[PDB]
């Protein structure tokens, strides 16, 4: 079995994993919604009793299903707990980050034509001061670029440039991971986080230097780390910050479990899973925050760079950045570098994303990884013309298994592994091999702080979001939920199968 070559190599995988998109476009995008430094106050105790907890819970189940020869939730569900509905619980270990990957690869595709076309002067020139006639010219590339409908009906109609550059992200996906984890992802984290690391300083250095009458990146940064109180009340900034940490963490995705089974049986995991958490949260509100809310500050000012946030989750990052940038000198150079930043956090989170899928089919079905990583790819691809030709089919993924499947499968995870599995035992293999112990107050924080500080935000979140579902939609909505049901049931009979194949196996020994 695949094990992970050096603990640089490890550490990186992880932080690439961890530090994605929602690194620069989901967080000052929430952060700035929520009152920018009201969001801060929730998120920081977010990520101290819910980020890092469920973080090492996942590293501990990864490493102790990997010694038994397996990376996700439906076998290792089992293993800890002895039940058939463990099994099926564990299927959204499968569905979960597998929905997640088929709109976030496009994402990602996006950021690699945007990236393409700045390279080659390929954008719009704006008129050279009215804040409508900048943007205006960059709303068109990114709506021609995706084919938003110019009528009622909710079809898109995505240029020829973005279908083939999806293609081409496909393909760059898969060569990362036909190679394997040693030499496939691993390889690639030692590359990519540096040079991701470097171009975001420069990006966060050139984007302070912005200056205009209208203020100054400091005034974004004021506005971010300035914190409200009474913002803190508020139901709604403690369920975003949430959401924000489990997306940004990766966890409840049921990803950092196949990445961990890869850890070596005794190798520490409480070390390196805070490294790689510490690593995403400097990314992300170091160099995540600087950019994106900063530089609208400056060209904008505070309440306009709000209404930017609030108008959309592309907004800022593809209509807006781009578009403050083409008045500064070199700007379209500097669209590059960003969308550039953009492709290769994606990149590392989007092959995380398939790996579970990947895992589950060398692990279970016995699979090679050849097969197991083509087949995947084609789940993905395929799966993707619902999210690229159906208008707001993407946000239904989204809402479904980035958000509301997560803090679920977070929940469930953590309650198999310590309530189900045994407090105690689960706490000697999440510390064991550990170059540093986890403090003695997580153990508490675990097992009963986390789990009754979930429970009831899930409960506060289905009392005012319920209502909303199927109460009024566009029945459109229909097809992506009848479609990733599918996903689910069809993920239920390859693990019927994989339990039949190990049955005919076993009677053969
Ligand atoms: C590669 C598998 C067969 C092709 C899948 C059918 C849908 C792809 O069709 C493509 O859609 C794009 C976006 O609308 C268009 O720009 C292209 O002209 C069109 O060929
Ligand atoms: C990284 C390599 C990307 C190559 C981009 C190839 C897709 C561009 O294809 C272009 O699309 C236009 C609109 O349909 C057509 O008018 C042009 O004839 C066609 O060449
Ligand atoms: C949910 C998945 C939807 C896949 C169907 C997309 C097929 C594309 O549909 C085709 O698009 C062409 C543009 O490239 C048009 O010229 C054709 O009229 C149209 O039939
Ligand atoms: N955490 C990634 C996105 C993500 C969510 N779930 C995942 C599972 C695996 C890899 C990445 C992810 C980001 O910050 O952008
Ligand atoms: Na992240
Ligand atoms: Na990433």
């Amino acid at each position: 079995r695949e094990h992970w070559a050096t603990r640089l190599g490890l550490i990186l995988a992880m932080a690439g994993n961890a530090v994605g998109l929602g690194n620069f476009l989901r967080f000052p995008v929430q952060a700035a919604e929520n009152g920018g430094g009201a969001f801060m106050i929730p998120y920081i105790i977010a990520f101290l009793l819910v980020g890092i907890p469920l973080m090492w819970i996942e590293w501990a189940m990864g490493r102790y299903g990997g010694a038994q020869g397996h990376g996700t939730t439906p076998a290792i569900f089992y293993l800890l707990w002895r039940n058939r509905f463990a099994k099926i619980l564990g299927v959204f270990g499968l569905w979960i980050p597998l929905v997640v990957a088929i709109y976030y690869v496009y994402i990602e595709s996006w950021t690699l034509g945007f990236a393409i076309k700045f390279l080659v002067g390929l954008v719009p020139e704006p008129p050279p001061t009215d804040p409508d006639s900048i943007l205006r010219p960059f709303k068109e590339f990114l709506y021609s670029y995706i084919g938003v409908p110019k009528g009622d009906e909710p079809i898109l109609k995505p240029s020829l440039f973005a279908y083939i550059v999806f293609l081409i992200t496909m393909f760059i996906n898969v060569s990362i991971l036909i190679r394997g984890i040693s030499k496939g992802i691993e390889r690639f984290a030692k590359i990519a986080m540096p040079t991701l690391f470097i171009l975001a300083v420069f990006l966060v250095i050139r984007v302070f230097l912005l200056e205009t009458p209208n203020g100054t990146a400091a005034d974004g940064l004021n506005f971010l780390w300035t914190p409200d109180f009474e913002k803190l009340k508020d139901p709604g900034v403690w369920i975003a910050a949430v959401g924000q940490i489990f997306f940004t963490l990766s966890l409840g995705f049921g990803a950092i479990i196949t990445y961990a089974s890869y850890v070596r049986k005794d190798q520490d995991i409480v070390l390196s899973g805070l490294t790689a958490a510490t690593l995403n949260e400097k990314a992300e509100v170091i160099l995540g925050g600087s950019i994106s809310i900063p530089a609208a500050v400056a060209f904008f000012g505070v309440a306009n760079a709000v209404a930017i946030a609030k108008a959309g989750a592309f907004n800022l990052g593809f209509i807006t950045l781009p578009a403050i940038f083409s008045q500064t000198a070199g700007g379209t150079f500097l669209g590059f570098l960003w969308f550039f930043l953009l492709f290769f956090a994606g990149l590392t989170s989007s092959i995380a994303q398939m790996q579970p899928m990947i895992a589950f089919l060398e692990d279970e079905l016995k699979l090679s990884r050849k097969h197991a990583v083509l087949w995947t790819a084609a789940i993905v691809f395929f799966s993707a013309h619902l999210v690229m030709f159906l208008n707001k089919s993407l946000d239904e993924m989204d809402f479904w298994a980035g958000t509301i499947g997560v803090v679920f499968f977070g929940l469930t995870e953590l309650i198999i592994f310590f309530w189900i599995f045994g407090a105690d035992k689960a706490w000697e293999e999440i510390n064991r091999g550990g170059i540093i112990k986890v403090p003695r107050i997580y153990y508490y924080v675990m097992r009963y702080i986390t789990p009754a500080f979930l429970a009831v935000l899930l409960v506060v979140w289905a009392r005012e979001y319920i209502p909303k579902i199927m109460e009024e939609t566009h029945w459109t909505v229909w097809i992506t939920r009848f479609y990733i049901i599918g996903l689910f049931l069809f993920l239920t009979f390859l693990v019927f199968l994989a339990e039949r194949r190990r049955n005919h196996e076993s009677a053969g020994t």
